[PDB]
């Protein structure tokens, strides 16, 4: 029922909320630690970098 | 949780207390005897110098 125009609008909203989620995973610099850096603690199936 | 910066600070403190401990083992010049010279009375597993 909606249009590509309307869904372009919603998609603008979802990119806003998107970079807000990157915002949570980034702004969480606790004592300088980007803890919600997904990189910070990945098991990686190796002890190369955890 | 701490940083290499913070632990550099604590390490400065532990070097201060360190040279304080050398301070105890050195300043104890009783009648001129650095008694807490660890050198002064080592058994050494020999009578070479005790």
């Amino acid at each position: 029922q909606d249009k590509a125009t309307d869904l372009q609008s919603i998609q603008d909203e979802i990119s806003a909320l998107t970079d807000e989620i990157d915002g949570i995973s980034n702004r969480t610099e606790f004592n300088g630690k980007k803890l919600l850096d997904g990189t910070y603690k990945v098991d990686t199936a190796t002890p190369a970098n955890q």
